């Protein structure tokens, strides 16, 4: 019988880990790419907090079973606390020291309490993702309210039975891209005490070279015996990069929205499957692909479907996109398990910027 | 080694049969429902000639290597002549006995060809499907080039030996509602002769009284011992109707078409799973449906997806009712081999349309 929690790491390469996570609904193995359950394989996928408090709301989901039973997903579930979307998507917001009203009200009680109604393995504290750019001031003062309210996180979680003894808990770093604020955050992430510690407040608009540049020095600053989520990260090369600085769990809407828009990840950089030169072209989407697409039909069909305004035409490229992350994951665990992770990671950067 | 084509009836009660066709790149079991290929077992699915045509040109799918190669399927494959898709779906039309000019030309020798660059096993002759409602004079100098149109087809698919060896070729029969026209436009494409004959220019607004008085009498002029396919055709009741007037073979775009607008087809009758009454219904699309949709999940988890704008909503729908369609015709030929098809309409019939 699988405990709760466990996290351990089977080899090393650099800052560069790999191994698994144990918890009572399967395993989860690192570093791991986590899509979107509503996508369409993945050890763990996320649910949406933020719209299923909307439509049709965290009482109706359990009582129609929970997330499991409704998805037909029986292995983990991780669920965001549901902040960062209102704060991006919420018409109008009003922010206090007892949570954000919007148009409902998110706290951390009742982010933790949805997400259990939710019956989701991996919760996320209630947090805030201060703004890109942030001053000094108000990065630390954001930061120090989502401490605050991770301890509040960290309190209703361990009041509720059966989520604190089936489930996990997560707190998340802030401090923008101070490197005081990031150790301060992760020093008080660290006294409340979670079974993982997510990297927050990154891929706002930061871009690459800074997003890296503050995990340079943000990540080591986490315990270094649980997992290092990176949130919203993000593209290939981004998670290559992240891996390479520690991280060991990602999620990003990227190869579903890139799917439903006519773009395909490859080996040699991403493709428009709508532009024309692909009209003609005999080959898979990309050519290494085992993915069940790759196997059976070309660019050329996939952009004919994609220009007809078929919808298997998008369905090919999503379940494409969402196959060639997981090729991406097992590619960077097996390199950092075989210790030639340094060379995957210079061999792929060279052939996914040359673009051919 | 299959022939190019062989129909044989296994078993008939009434007017209705079922059995084979047999053709080199494999069996049709009838009655048929032949779905659109671009939807997503059949045993034949349509290509549409109207639209390769345009995008991205009947040349260049065969450059391509044909449309069994362009869409990975090796069954057989049938394409209409595009003249009703041209006269439906394009913005001007200029008709004359050499055949129809629109914003390319479309004659019974062009469509041929576009139909052996495409590749198809079941070609369509080019005909002109009359608009309903027509008078007598206009019904008949319609359905009379269209038989003009019926010979010119036929000579240009018996002149290309890898058409006239591999493919088959059927007649549309036309005439309107008018009983005399029907016996005529018959008798013309019996002396041609062809493999197969469909019942065209039904289907066009006359509404289901009227189709079936047609069939009544128009399927028993066709050639008994030759395939009878009702073009455009149609819902479930439809379908077992047609059955019981001698119809074969059947196409229509509304599985797939009410797949993407949130119709979903059942044992009672069709439901449009986007409607609130099914938020929290747990059961399968259908309560008897195989497919692998209702085998694992409910209502609610689907009207949630489209009700989202996911477009997994609408393929999930789009699978289900595709494969409501073949069980509907399987137990359609079961119930015509065990002489129990008169049961099995009577019985369908009061389900459906209980609407429970
Ligand atoms: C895209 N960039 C980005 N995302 C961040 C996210 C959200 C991560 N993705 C959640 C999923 C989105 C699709 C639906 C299901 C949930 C962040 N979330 C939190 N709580 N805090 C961040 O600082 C935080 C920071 C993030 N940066
Ligand atoms: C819907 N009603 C209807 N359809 C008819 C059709 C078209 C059948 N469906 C073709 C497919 C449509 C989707 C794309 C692939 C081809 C008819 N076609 C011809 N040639 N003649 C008819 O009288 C004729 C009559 C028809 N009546
Ligand atoms: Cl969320
Ligand atoms: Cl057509
Ligand atoms: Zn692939
Ligand atoms: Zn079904």
């Amino acid at each position: 019988d699988r405990p709760r929690f466990s996290f351990s790491i089977a080899a090393r390469e650099g800052k560069a880990r790999t191994g698994t996570i144990e918890m009572k609904r399967g395993v989860i193995r690192t570093p791991a790419f986590m899509p979107v359950g509503t996508a369409a394989g993945a050890d763990i996928i996320l649910g949406n907090t933020y719209h299923l408090m909307l439509r049709p709301g965290a009482e109706r989901i359990a009582k129609l079973g929970g997330l499991h039973s409704f998805m037909g997903w029986d292995r983990p579930i991780l669920t965001d606390s549901g902040g960062y979307q209102v704060m991006s998507l919420s018409s109008l917001t009003k922010q206090s020291e007892e949570g954000v009203t919007f148009k409902h009200m998110l706290s951390p009680e009742r982010s933790i309490e949805i997400q259990h109604l939710l019956g989701s393995d991996i919760v996320m504290a209630f947090d805030e993702c201060t703004p890109y750019p942030a001053t000094p001031s108000r990065a630390a003062s954001s930061m120090e309210r989502s401490m605050r309210w991770a301890k509040r996180s960290r309190d209703a979680f361990d009041s509720r039975k059966e989520q604190a003894e089936n489930a996990a808990l997560f707190g998340i770093q802030q401090g923008s891209v101070f490197e005081n604020l990031r150790q301060q955050s992760a020093d008080a992430l660290a006294e409340i005490g979670f079974d993982g510690y997510a990297v927050g407040g990154l891929a706002v608009g930061e871009g690459q070279d800074e997003m890296f540049r503050v995990l340079d020095f943000s990540v080591p600053m986490l315990p270094d015996d649980k997992p290092h989520y990176l949130m919203g990260v993000g593209k290939p090369d981004d998670i290559v990069g992240a891996v390479e600085r520690g991280i060991d769990m990602f999620d990003c809407v990227l190869p579903t929205r890139s799917g439903r828009n006519g773009q395909a990840f490859t080996w040699d950089g991403p493709i428009n499957i709508r532009n024309a030169r692909f009209s003609e072209d005999l080959k898979p989407l990309d050519s290494e692909c085992h993915c069940a697409v790759c196997q059976k039909w070309s660019r050329a069909y996939i952009h004919h479907l994609i220009r007809a305004g078929e919808i298997l035409g998008a369905m090919l490229m999503t379940e494409h996109n969402i196959a060639f992350y997981q090729q991406l994951m097992q590619k960077i665990r097996d390199s950092i398990s075989e210790g030639r992770f340094s060379q995957f990671a210079q061999d792929f950067r060279a052939r996914y910027f040359a673009r051919n």
